[PDB]
């Protein structure tokens, strides 16, 4: 079952002697999430980065103090796209045996590396998949995070620096990635994740959304906590994203093609229906990957989209596309 929310959720020392960094050992799996590789480095998961559902919730809340509907709406949408359903596993980057004996084609089990499921475009600090890596740190692309830092966050990095970066990665993907794509999943994904390194890489100590360049380079480049790191102070997520839109609000939409066509896809869900975009990932990421699925792969499907709706918002109707 999906873990519960933190019974105490006060800041406190999470680079602890029980969770210590240790470097990556031959075949220890990492992708494009910092969080996530984080948590692996120390321990919070299993250090070659593969996991079930419930010890990634378990450890972005323990770890991060992530909150609870927002961890479960994310693990489990990730699971179903990306993860092995029968075995419950999921690898946090590259696609790898580990994960158990394969479905059948169409469904990739790809690991948080496969391009368009979950992993999408105008990432921070990661390249777009199109050139050529869409999981590695980049160097040039967090120099760029710097340089905004300095130029709107007084040398850190908050929600003001997220609203200008977010908005130049999306016109940077437009001028050069004929197949850029930011439509309904990537469209909400990409503006959340920009809050992260002020509401959850920050000291808890402070929780003042100000990321200092050391600490944002330690985790996104190192998967490293600071010395001495205290988590959060409190469970969230995306608090802020408001401010992150409101700098440079965006349709979603997509290159066609060419550099410079964005085009946009009024079926696409955005901001103002939250709902569609829950239910097209259902009815049509999810039930594209597995249409026609034996029994036992259906039943570990309805059971992941039962939790998958735990994590959804209230007031919005569950989806059944296998009944
Ligand atoms: C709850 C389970 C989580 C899952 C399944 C997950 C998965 C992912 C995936 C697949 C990406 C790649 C999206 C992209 O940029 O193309 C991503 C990005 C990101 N995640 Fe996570 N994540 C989770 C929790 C967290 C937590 C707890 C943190 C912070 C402590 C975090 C921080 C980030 C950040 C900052 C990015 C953007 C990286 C960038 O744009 O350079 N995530 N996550
Ligand atoms: C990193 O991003 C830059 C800027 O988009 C790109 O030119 C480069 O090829 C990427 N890869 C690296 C530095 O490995
Ligand atoms: C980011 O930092 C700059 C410089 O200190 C400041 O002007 C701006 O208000 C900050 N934004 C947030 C959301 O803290
Ligand atoms: C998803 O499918 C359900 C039927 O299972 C239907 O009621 C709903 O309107 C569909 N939503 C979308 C956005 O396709
Ligand atoms: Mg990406």
């Amino acid at each position: 079952l999906p873990p519960g929310p933190l019974e105490n959720s006060s800041a406190k020392l999470v680079n602890d002697e029980a969770h210590p960094w240790k470097p990556l050992r031959p075949g220890d799996i990492r992708g494009p999430c910092p969080g996530l590789n984080t948590l692996a480095s120390h321990g919070y998961l299993p250090r070659n980065g593969v996991a079930t559902p419930a010890q990634i919730i378990n450890a972005v809340q323990e770890g991060f103090n992530f909150d609870n509907q927002a961890a479960i709406f994310a693990t489990y949408a990730a699971h179903l796209v990306d993860g092995n359903l029968i075995t419950d596993l999921l690898s946090i980057g590259r696609k790898t045996r580990l994960t158990g004996p394969d479905p059948p084609p169409p469904a990739s089990v790809g690991g948080l590396n496969e391009h368009g499921t979950f992993e999408g475009d105008a990432s921070m600090t990661r390249g777009d998949a199109f050139f050529g890596n869409n999981h590695d740190f980049n160097e040039t692309l967090f120099e760029q995070l710097v340089d905004y830092s300095n130029r709107f966050g007084g040398g850190k990095y908050n929600l003001t620096v997220a609203g200008e970066l977010r908005f130049k990665r999306i016109q940077d993907s437009i001028a050069t990635n004929p197949n850029f794509s930011f439509v309904d999943f990537r469209f909400f994904t990409a503006y959340g994740e920009t809050t992260f390194p002020a509401n959850l890489f920050v000291d808890g100590r402070r929780d003042d959304g100000q990321l200092d360049m050391d600490a944002a380079r330690s985790f996104f480049q190192f998967s490293r906590m600071p010395d001495d790191f205290f988590r959060a102070p409190s469970p969230r997520s995306g608090t802020g994203v408001e401010v992150v839109v409101q700098a440079h609000p965006m349709q979603p939409g997509r290159n066609v093609g060419k550099i410079n066509s964005y085009t946009v896809d009024p079926t696409s869900s955005d901001f103002s229906t939250p709902c569609l975009m829950y239910e097209k990932f259902v009815n049509i990421t999810v039930k594209s990957l597995y249409p026609n699925p034996t029994v036992q792969l259906r039943k570990a499907l309805n059971t992941n989209l039962d939790f998958l709706f735990q994590g959804v918002a209230a007031g919005c109707t569950q989806v059944f596309p296998y009944g």
